RNA sequence: UCUUAACCCACUCGUCUUGAAACACGGACCAAGGAGUCUAGCAAAUGUGCAAGUGUAUAUGAUUCUUUAAACAUUUUACGCA
RNA sequence: CAUAUUUGGUAGGACCCGAGAGGCUUUGAACUAAGCGUGAUGAGAUUGAAGUCAGACGAAAGUCUGAUGGAGGAUCGAGUUGAUACUGACGUGCAAAUCGUUCAUUUCAAUCACGUUUAGGGGCGAAAGACUAAUCGAAAAGCCUAUUAGCUGGUUAUUUUCGAAAGAUCUCUCAGGAUCGCUGGAGUUGAUUAAUAUAAUUUUACCAGGUAGAGAUAAUGAUUAGAGGACAGGGCCUUGACCUAUUCUCAAACUCCCAAUAGGUAAAAAGGGCGAAAUAACUCAAUUUGUAUUUCACUCAUAUUAAAUAAAAUAACUCCAAGUGGGCCAUUUUUGGUAAGCAGAACUGGCGAUGAGGGAUGCUCCUAACGCUUGGAUAAGGUGCCUAAAUAUUCGCUCAUGAGAUCCC
RNA sequence: ACAUCUCCCUAGUGCAGAUCUUGGUGGAAGUAGCAACUAUUCAAAUGAGAACUUUGAAGACUGAAGUGGAGAAGGGUUUCUUGUCAACUGUGAUUGAACAAGAGUUAGCCGCUCCUAAGGGAUAGCUGAAAAGUGUUUAAAGGGGUCCCCGUCUCAAAAGGGAAACAGGUUGAUAUUCCUGUGCCAAUAGUAUUAUGAGUUAGAUGGUAACAUAUAUAUAAAUGAACUCCUUUACAUAGGCUUUACACUCGGGGUGCGUUUUCUUUGCACUUUACCUUUAUAACAAACCUUGGAAUCAAUUUACUUGGAGAAGAGGUUCGUUGAACU
RNA sequence: GGCUUUGUGCUUUGCUACUCUUAAUACUUGUAUGAGCGUACCAACAACCGCAUCAGGUCUCCAAGGUUAACAGCCUCUGGUUAAAUAGAAAAAAGUAGGUAAGGGAAGUCGGCAAAAUAGAUCCGUAACUUCGGGAAAAGGAUUGGCUCUGAGGACAUUAUGUUAACUCAGAACUGAAACGGACAAGGGGAAUCCGACUGUUUAAUUAAAACAUAGCAUUGUGAAAAGCCACAACUGGUAUUAACACAAUGUGAUUUCUGCCCAGUGCUUUGAAUGUCAACUUGAUGAAAUUCAAUCAAGCGCAGGUAAACGGCGGGAGUAACUAUGACUCUCUUAAGGUAGCCAAAUGCCUCGUCAUCUAAUUAGUGACGCGCAUGAAUGGAUUAACGAGAUUCCCACUGUCCCUACUUGCUAUCUAGCGAAACCACAGCCAAGGGAACGGGCUUGGCAAAAUCAGCGGGGAAAGAAGACCCUGUUGAGCUUUACUCUAGUCUGGCUUUGUGAAACGACUUAAGAGGUGCUACUUUUAAAGUUGUUUUACUUAUCCAUUUAUAGGGAUGAAUUUCCCAAUAUGGAGACAUAGCCAGGUGGGGAGUUUGACUGGGGCGGUACAUCUGUUAAAUAUUAACGCAGAUGUCCAAAGACAAGCUCAAAGAGAACAGAAAUCUCUUGUAGACUAAAAGGGGAAAAGCUUGUUUGAUUUCUAUUUUCAGAACAAGUAGAAAACGUGAAAGCGUGGCCUAUCGAUCCUUUAUAUUUGCAAAAUGACGUAAAUUACUUACUACUGUGCAUAUAGAGGUGUCUGAAAAGUUACCACAGGGAUAACUGGCUUGUGGCUGCCAAGCGCUCCUAGCGACGUAGCUUUUUGAUCCUUCGAUGUCGGCUCUUCCUAUCAUUGGGACGCAGAAGUCUCAAAGUGUCGGAUUGUUCACCCGCUAAUAGGGAACGUGAGCUGGGUUUAGACCGUCGUGAGACAGGUUAG
């Protein structure tokens, strides 16, 4: 045989992401003592788009505190954010859309986004278009806080971890019908060599293991172990159940 | 000697092949080069020397020091095989 | 024992040449692939989406209609890029894919450059096992390497001598190998005394047979008929079976009997006779009862002979080694198959490896096997001419509007 | 230079053959052939010799997506002059991109050169026997100010970014480069003289406004440090509209040339004008400002746009095009 | 601020054209202005790449007039050129690029291929059908020149009048060989089916599509640095400048419409205080130690569920409706469920050219139907579709030299000349007929015959050339691909041990006591101790460790700017954590990856068989030998008796008797040569027995030869004759070393247990200071039989049936190589079964009548016009079907001529002879020989020529590689199955 397309994708050659016109890493401002012990006020100067991200970025101007003069940060936009908005970040921040507050100090049933995966990690969860998380409960001792991810997952995280009030911008993005192949080409043009995928069954058996056979059978089970070999694991990995969910 | 004659005879050589003149294969022609060897270890044969022994091994010696890179010698009682 | 040379075995390139491969380390993205970065480039027409304005009709709700407008992986399309078809031209080219004509593509999933990335079981692949420098179902370079080969081809002066096998047995064995056979050399033995050993032979003794043959009334398996009789079926008669004498045909897988041919044993001196004596741990009452052995005798044909016949020692015997292990043809016997120049045998002889003469001709039929020559007389075979010998002799037969002419043919 | 048969050791020792190896050579045969791309002719010159050298006269073709100008890659003296004809120039040949001899490429202003990108190579480290694999990832390493502040390095575009030149002439062959003229650009240390404008008894003014002002040979300087904050550099595609330039055309006058029997108040050529001078002004699409106070909506573009967050109107001002327009 | 100075760069006193700023100049300070490289020419029309002055390839910009929509095509000015590896002369064939054709109009051919028709504008007109957007340039029409006019469309300035510019439109006359998009560019159209929705992409040089991509539908995994998935040797990366509207992995493939059933099997996945099995370690027990044993809470598999838009799949019967029929309805076996919506002789129906319509003149074609469907069917997607197509296919119109049926013509070649000038190829060569021969000869033999030198053509032959046939077969040569072939192995999962520290709690097991249940001072079963010993599960701490973070920028509680609400007020930080992780062991998973195997015989190979080890009879040719996928068979055992010996008896059958066996396994007498019986298997042998019955028994023993069978005269195996022992039986000789005889089976290495007064474990020893003496001791003798464990030697047994003994599956139409006519598919050849053709006979038929015509039941030939049988020829290549074209030969005569016979009235017509002189057609359908129709006809005969005819063509079919559907195959793939493209 010859090493397959999915194995080749991890090589890091042409499959290094098309990050050229992307405008920098979009992760939130770092946690610090100034947010922790107080609040920092900023001004939204601009809303800007990025081809790799599904979410608008927001240009926020903050003032240096250990030095003179004005410093600009790049924040992920929230739906209803606007140019000339005042944005507040910190423990002593008021509750309002696009403010950055520790999740422990959120009312239950709030909708929030840009959640740190663990404390101080800069909005690493809940960041795709139209996404949001909900605060669903607070521990009695106040150490942990219980949140709901848009997958449906429930999770208990530290109270001091930050998040950004409201839902991510550009909601409904995947709900416009894609007209044509040209639209798909442009979407992947700014992403990576992940498209077109090309059917594994169509290939010669030299490549993908769904390949071979004139009459186009798969000819062996397509539900595959979590422990399967890298050149064999093209199937439906570790599937709890398959078929249409009729009832 | 060469040269035609005429009488009688005379089918492409090599080849693998039961069987090749073959409708089997190689060969346009000529020249030069071009293929059972050398070493190791074993065997019988025959020659040759010695004999219940045999083979001087490694090595030492010399008026050995164009030849001499072998030839010569074995202390003024190793080893192989039988 | 040493040594010289040889041949054979065996390791090596091992007689010389011949693969597809397998491994190691490097090198290529100027072609080509996909991506990236920076740039360029795409005559001209056609259609005419939304939005906009206007008009008409409509009691109304509303409806139409005309402009504007300039949308679209929209339309036609030079070009650019390709390359559908003419299975066009070309097909020892202009060319290792050209040329002509046709056709598709042209503002986008567009085309082109330049720069850039990923390298060999590796890349890259809108996927064809595609592409990766005329190279790809595993590149190119060099090395391991003179890889390996029961398989193919080739394998060099002369004369002379002896001269085969194509059966067998075992073999992951049927294109091979090994070991037997058959071959050559080398030696020894004993042969020279017209005989003894000896002999693909007969003689006389002596055997072994169940094939050819022959049989059904001998048995076995068959198998056609009537006749003569003392239980049965049918309707005391008929039909049967059954008995008895008969009767027809049978087998190479049946045998009462039974060949020819082919085959075995036999024909005396290292032995045999008839005797005595010895020896024993066998035997037997019986250490001479037998046995066997031994020592002594006496004596068996043989001047040629223990029946013939034999260029019967050119025999034996031992060694070392070779080639060969696919066979094929004929008569007679013969199995399978409709048959076969088919498949498979038996005995012998050939051919193969071997030819001269005949069979017109011809690998195998017939005659006959060969140093070089001269002469002779023949063989097979012929004798009108081709074509050497008789238009011979002698008795028959034969006329053919497709006569007929010699084994294998 | 050659033999040894008198004897004997030794050998890479005897060829017809391997689609043998290498080299030469025939028959095939003066044959296959010298078949894309419209066409050449006449006379002359040269020279020993001319269908295919040169000149002239005809006829024609390429037909501005050119057999035309310029350039890149790549080639590398092929250029060019003078000779020249052994081989080559698949026919001829005096021809030639062939051969021999020489000559020829000149830059402050044109490129590279400078910068970063997609990228490559290293440092810091860390792995790996080493070879190498990586690239801030446990850093006591480069720069700027007056002890502080920044802070991995380096190569990578001859079509991205980027400081500055044009016109006419000239040689056998180069020219934005030589030459002549006009200019432009980056610089241009220290101290001392001098002139130029400012300010003084330490830092100008105008304009309600948007904003303007140093015209000295020369539009030169309009207080300013640390530390900051901005902006140019600097960007897709499509469609129309509009402005200029170059190009193209028509008509008049002026010069010369052409047709001209007949007809033609005719056909043709020429009628040229650069950068540079904060180019000076004018012009115009926009932007901005004062006044003004709009519905009965108005102003208004091919297109729809705009307006109490102030339109029309009225009066200005600026930017940008342009580049002697217009007193 | 400038000038001056004390005091302490600083400060007080005193003074006031000064302080800035450009440019020029002088003087000093290394020499105080201009770095370095490139710059020719070509850019293909000869300079670049293509081995080369190669019609190929090779990047960018500049862009004139007329015509016109136009930078197209066409001609022209500026600029360029008139050279292309030759010239001349002739003008036929033949070639090639072209033209043109009467009458017909696809009737030729697989195919309308080719060619032509069509095409521009303006004006009209435009359907089925549709997702209402299209279809659409639909279809179908008309017009178009030239000339002379008419009408419409601006700009300026005088108050309705002037001056003045571009051009485009519309209308009317006249005019002409009715001609005008006058060259030029430029669509053929319609009716339908099938497939794919679409734009897109692709086999560089035989492949543009029905394949791929695609939007849409759907699935799976994954919440994050201890995540998914993938890459790396290692450290580490990539996805990731990421974040579930995501990332990754897949499947189906527009719209419209639906997508049934089934979890057994194989997968994937989930639960587990009931659970079977399952390793290293550890723990315990045992032994003197080595050892040997137990025991334990791994994953895993198994059990039990979930899962079919996971892989996939979708039977058989019965019983049953007032006729026959079918069987809704009921029951059933099997299996997991047994084909639902639909759908069809379709690119899918073997049979098949299925049946019915219709289309035609004739329909293996087309279409619509039908549908017990060899073998349709529901995301393996079924059904339907407008738009769309260099798609596959049928038909109709238009058009036509495709064709009837060819003819004429132009260019360029050919041709000839001058000059130049190759190559492939070549045993030797070159006339035939027949024979034989390697069964097809250019040379051979016998015949025909046979006369130079040439010039032009052509493809009959040279089994012409290419090049160690890619077919096929063979190789203990390969390679690619696949699996539940064998053997591994990266990855991965899981356990143990270490790195790896510090504490706490809870829980089980084990030991002893007391109660309860049961048994014979003693022992068993069960409940409670909480005491001891021991294992586990939860947790706190952080120093190991791991991660994150920032310019390491705040001790702790209450669309301006920020620089020289309130109190006390002048481990760098989080997170996880001794678990991770990493290391080392260990089990599992593991075609992802690796290496390798994939018999032989064989009337080709494969399938099939076993003739591969054996035994009988026969073939077998009267000793012996002897084979074939010869024939008739048999074998892999069974037997404490069916072995051994003795003794006794006589069987099968027949008749006659006895209420039961005449007639489910009996009783008696008589007759009874074996007709019974002897385990099986067939043949031999066997009657006071080798049969049957009975008694007593175990020799079915230990040791050893000579040997025989097969045979090399080796083995093994099977035998024979004995011998040394000990016995058994009869006891009496005797007989017994398995089976009445011919058949009933296995080396070495390895394993295992027997056996020994025999041995070894390498400097020594292990019974034993045994037995004696001696004892001032390191005493001295004398002893036949001496540790665990391992090793032997000998003897059996465990097994090799591909049977003188490899640890071994598939596949290649993607393939490579070595060989092969030792071996298939092709001609030829032998043979001629089979096919085809002719006979003879005489029972019948033929009204009567064997024979006018026939001819059964039989029997004899001929042929190679069928197919076999075959494997002699050719495998370092004889080009594998059909058609066309074109010629020749045969006769077995279909017609035509002359006749004979007749069941011949005439007319027809039939059988037939001499006869090959002469002829033997147009089409429909087919890939097709063949076939099957329709029509004409004089009849539309049959055959040969290497299955006549590929350097004659054609390339439609079979038969390379792409692709499609069905069946079959887990799979790769297969399919003398269909289909499209080559």
């Amino acid at each position: 045989g010859r090493v397959i397309r999915g194995q080749r994708k991890g090589r890091g050659s042409i499959f290094k992401s098309h990050n050229h016109h992307r405008k920098g890493a979009a992760k939130l401002r770092h946690l610090d003592y100034c947010e922790k012990k107080g609040y920092i006020k900023g001004l939204v100067k601009d809303i800007i788009h990025d081809p790799g991200r599904g979410a608008p970025l927001a240009k926020v101007i903050f003032k240096r505190t250990e030095k003179y003069g004005k410093k600009e940060e790049l924040i992920i936009a929230s739906e209803g954010m606007f140019t000339g908005q005042y944005i507040s970040c910190g423990t002593k921040a008021p509750l309002s859309v696009g403010n950055i507050l520790p999740i422990g100090k959120m009312p239950e049933g709030t909708l929030i986004c840009n959640l740190e995966h663990r404390t101080g990690n800069r909005g690493t969860l809940v960041k795709a278009s139209g996404c949001y998380a909900t605060v669903v409960g607070q521990s009695e001792d106040g150490k942990k806080t219980k949140v709901r991810l848009p997958s449906g997952a429930k999770k208990t995280i530290d109270a001091k971890a930050r998040a950004m009030v409201g839902v991510v911008g550009a909601g409904g993005r995947i709900d416009k019908p894609i007209l044509k192949a040209g639209v798909a080409h442009h979407k992947y043009r700014v992403k990576r060599n992940c498209w077109p995928k090309v059917r594994g069954v169509a290939m010669n058996p030299v490549e993908h293991p769904h390949g071979g056979g004139n009459h186009q059978h798969i000819g062996h089970p397509s539900t595959v172990s979590r422990s399967a070999p890298a050149g064999q694991k093209v199937g439906l990995i570790a599937a709890r159940r398959t078929g249409l969910l009729r009832g």
